[PDB]
């Protein structure tokens, strides 16, 4: 579009390139992403919340679609890589987890799911805020095996009910993803770095135990389930995210529950004792 001045490529998303751009009219600096779907996007423009990257505009032109979002200076992946040596302090890990749960609770309350949470889509600013980007685009446009650049879409944060072929998942898939992200900020290593759908499922099984009819009623009937899956024992949590404390380990165990109906909701998670002492520190951001 002619109203925006591209300032630089931020990177390649699922659906297309993402640029930093200046609006010539209003002078704002935004993130320009080149991409029923139209009807879907328009619903999202209305779901505003402090921890959700604002959707400013939707420009469909010549069968060409562009989304204009609020711009933030850095993503959680880069931030994690830069704090790799010392680790992000716990007070900041807690404040981020806390804010992200506030964002999921709002969206989930309007029955909108994210479906593809990952560090690349969690954006931060110098004031200690963290927000979720691309919320709802998966349902609008779905999730491909490969991006527009043929890049592999990461499976690291995918919930087990999705890997087992359930067609109608719930908001429980986002809590699983976020719990994988919490574990990663803590240990400074991805929890389940799968390189294929089966390696991803088997990595989950090896740490959390092959699920059964006792812990996940109905699991054995799922479309992609196989009696031949190996049966690994569940590991103990202290070995999972050391040295996280017991409140943190408890909340995480609740976010990684196999049965989606038992998995904690975002709203209940915000009440967990882990948050009693939550504060809002600021990252040391060098832009
Ligand atoms: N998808 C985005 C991204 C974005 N900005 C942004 C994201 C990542 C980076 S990085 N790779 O430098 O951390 C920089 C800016 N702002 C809004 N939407």
């Amino acid at each position: 579009m002619e109203n925006f001045q591209k300032v630089e490529k931020i990177g390649e998303g699922t659906y297309g390139v993402v640029y930093k751009a200046r609006n010539k009219l209003t002078g704002e600096v935004v993130a320009l992403k080149k991409i029923t779907a139209i009807r879907e996007i328009s619903l999202l423009k209305e779901l505003n919340h402090p921890n959700i990257v604002k959707l400013l505009d939707v420009i469909h032109t010549e069968n060409k679609l562009y989304l204009v979002f609020e711009f933030l200076h850095q993503d959680l992946k880069k931030f994690m890589d830069a704090s790799a040596l010392t680790g992000i302090p716990l007070p900041l890990i807690k404040s981020y987890l806390f804010q992200l749960l506030q964002g999921l609770a709002f969206c989930h309350s309007h029955r909108v799911l994210h479906r593809d949470l990952k560090p690349q889509n969690l954006l931060i600013n110098t004031e200690g805020a963290i927000k979720l980007a691309d919320f709802g685009l998966a349902r609008a446009f779905g999730v491909p095996v490969r991006t527009y650049t043929h890049e592999v879409v990461t499976l690291w944060y995918r919930a087990p009910e999705i890997l087992l072929g359930c067609k109608y998942y719930s908001t429980a898939v986002d809590i699983w993803s976020l719990g994988c992200i919490f574990a990663e900020m803590v240990t400074r290593r991805a929890l389940f770095p799968g390189d294929s759908e089966i390696d991803q499922l088997f990595r989950i099984f090896r740490t959390l135990g092959t699920p059964d009819e006792v812990v996940w009623p109905g699991v054995t009937s799922m479309p992609d389930y196989k009696p031949s899956f190996p049966k690994w024992a569940r590991q103990d949590f202290s070995k999972v995210v050391p040295p996280l404390d017991e409140d943190g380990r408890s909340l995480l165990s609740q976010m990684l529950h196999y049965d989606p109906n038992k998995r904690i909701s975002a709203k209940a998670a915000l009440a967990h004792p882990f948050f009693q002492d939550v504060t809002k520190p600021v990252p040391h951001l060098r832009l």
